[PDB]
């Protein structure tokens, strides 16, 4: 009575979150849902191997299969190089991934109720986009820089004078942003917010910037108003522009559960997600935030006891498989996703915690080892908590 | 016999942020320090009536004293203009007075073992300091370029920022110059000069190779031509880093210096003049208006008074600092240990109470209002300075 998956495109990754990936798929999606996966070894040693290959092959069958999961890889530096002698200094390969599909990264944070958290009254979680993929020059003495555009039809140029040095020279810069990749971030932020069934909120300083952030809010309500109006108002959201100095105090005082897209002119705790959300709305790329918690695979290779944080790497697959769901309207399938959310919170809620977790309810060093599970423990228990929550669900 | 403050200039305040700064003044400092006050109203309604003269005056007293103490004040919008009936809606005082003086503003926060933090391994406070100071629609296709007349008469240089291809967009151009990057650095090697603890330039110059690159040269060669020796007699250090080099070096440490990042109730904010000699310090949070509404209605309140005392500390220290005064440093850093012992000892406000207990599981036995509050920081600053006296 296995769940039917479907197409998922997973990518194993290296040190701790390595191991921390296996025994997610074996003890906890492995034995309830059956997936025709698309598995692709993002290690490190696989990657040198292929010349890394495997990672634009990820990439294609992300592109070809929409859902795509993805475990902490090492970006290569100097020591890395020298560690594993590798043939050249790879690039990230989740830049590579980024640049083959495209989107906009939206990062949601875990809550629990005993967790504490600045504000303290967010019980919902939010999420939060900023737009991503500028020339610069140093001004030597007085003198007069100015900006033009001359258009590549005839017409006038036009000359602006971004300022006037009278008295000592200086540095000066000039940047821009094109109207389709601004297209694509409304797009994606309007996805992101119709998949999880939240109200969007664009924040821009539009005082200042009067024709740059202008553009950006009649770009967001012409789309909101073409395409998205009648699919927000059915299912209860909607769509509000706001300033960054208003938006802060609005959202300090306000409940949660609210997409918050931000300009783009980390809390590595391991309770973040990253999700990558194509402008189509159709091909999604989850990761967790964390790194490759290089620090526990050492002592895990000294054979230490080690207490690693799974939830950024859980929420990651039940991000994936809730969207693959979502596309093949797959009920069970995201009743299972949400389960294995809500399994995983009330465990913690519980007081069934890892060691980073208990650090910040009990204190940093006046954590007991009582008080917390190292890593198996917790998985086990995870997977114990789980089985007994399908079974009691067949109701 | 009380200690011997100097010239100090203090702004009151607005609402319950107003009541506080009468509670601290009458309670923790004039009890112990004798000052050279030039008080000023920054008050709405006194706002109001000197038509914000009085903001410029406070400002100017500012220039001419070295340090100023300022309480929270109203930054009026529509509702406010209408309940107070105000003549205009004035500018922020706090603009004013940065636009009078300059400098750069650097917040600190104040740290207790028991509170929770953003991150674990930090047990000394970190000082963050930002520099803070045109564009256009490209309707179609063309191209934008930024270009350079020197006043000397050499050749305009000419940079293209973009070719606009198959549709258009929107450009912009940013521009900094060389005094305001020298302030900047002369105001954060003061500053890391004051609290001894040594000074990071973090910024991503990868990217912005000859903008970034700048800012990394001016603080490289104010730092080796005249704060080396000072830095180097306090064993204090500048190291300049890159900004995803500079986290990871961060989340692995204790805290205790000072952070200076060029941009793209427990937090004070001291804005520091580039002459190293003018200080303005002040609370990091609002007026507290809604405690304040609790109070006219007559409902207890329990407001955090930790940050406004901090602002006091800091411009009594600096005050002693600049007079030379060993008895007034050591008061304030007396005061600022009465206030975290007091914290984590168990006697806190409902926020904090909050953080350790729950919000929801707070009891009234685990807090204490206002004034209890002030009470026993006057009691056991008494104790405090009567232990000292050995
Ligand atoms: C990247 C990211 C994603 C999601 C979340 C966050 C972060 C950092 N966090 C957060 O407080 N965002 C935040 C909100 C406001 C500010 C101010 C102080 C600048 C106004 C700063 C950060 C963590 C946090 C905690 C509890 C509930 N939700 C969240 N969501
Ligand atoms: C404005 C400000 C100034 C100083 C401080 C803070 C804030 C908010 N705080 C803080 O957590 N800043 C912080 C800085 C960097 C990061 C990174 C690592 C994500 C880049 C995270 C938080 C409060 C805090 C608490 C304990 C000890 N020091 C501080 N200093």
């Amino acid at each position: 009575k296995k769940i039917s998956g479907g197409s998922v495109v997973e990518m194993q990754g290296d040190e701790m979150t390595r191991i921390i990936w296996e025994l997610i798929k074996e003890k906890l999606i492995f034995p309830y849902v059956e997936l025709d996966l698309h598995s692709y070894d993002l290690g490190i040693e696989n990657r040198d191997a292929t010349n890394d290959q495997v990672t634009k092959d990820a990439a294609e069958a992300i592109k070809k299969h929409n859902v795509g999961v993805k475990c902490a890889t090492i970006t290569p530096d100097e020591k890395r190089v020298e560690e594993f002698k590798l043939k050249q200094m790879w690039k990230s390969p989740n830049g590579t991934i980024r640049n083959i599909l495209g989107g906009t990264v939206f990062r949601e944070a875990i809550i629990c109720k005993n967790i504490p958290r600045l504000v303290s009254g967010w019980v919902k979680p939010i999420i939060i986009g900023r737009h991503a993929y500028a020339t610069d020059f140093v001004v030597p003495g007085p003198g007069k820089v100015e900006i033009t555009y001359t258009p590549s039809d005839g017409t006038q140029k036009v000359t602006y004078l971004v300022h006037n040095f009278e008295e000592g020279g200086g540095v000066a810069m000039g940047m821009y942003n094109q109207d389709k990749s601004i297209e694509d971030f409304a797009h994606s932020s309007f996805q992101m917010a119709l998949s999880k069934g939240w109200p969007l909120y664009l924040s821009t300083k539009n005082t200042i910037l009067k024709k740059y952030d202008g553009r950006f809010k009649d770009i967001f309500q012409e789309i909101y108003d073409k395409q998205y109006k009648s699919q927000f108002e059915a299912q209860k959201i909607w769509y509000e522009h706001r300033l960054i100095d208003d938006m802060v105090a609005q959202a300090m005082k306000s409940e949660g559960g609210f997409i918050w897209a931000c300009k783009n002119y980390y809390g590595s705790l391991g309770m973040m997600t990253s999700v990558l959300v194509c402008p189509d709305g159709k091909t999604v790329e989850a990761e967790a935030a964390h790194g490759t918690v290089t620090r526990h695979y050492r002592m895990y290779q000294k054979g230490q006891e080690t207490s690693t944080n799974p939830i950024a790497s859980i929420f990651a697959w039940t991000r994936g498989l809730a969207h693959r769901a979502k596309l093949d309207n797959n009920k069970e399938l995201a009743f299972f996703a949400n389960a294995l959310e809500e399994v995983s919170i009330e465990t913690i809620e519980a007081g069934f915690m890892t060691k980073d977790l208990a650090a910040c309810i009990k204190g940093l060093p006046n954590v007991q080892r009582s008080d917390y599970l190292n890593t198996f423990e917790f998985m086990d228990k995870l997977g114990e908590n789980l089985k007994i929550k399908l079974a009691q669900a067949k109701l």
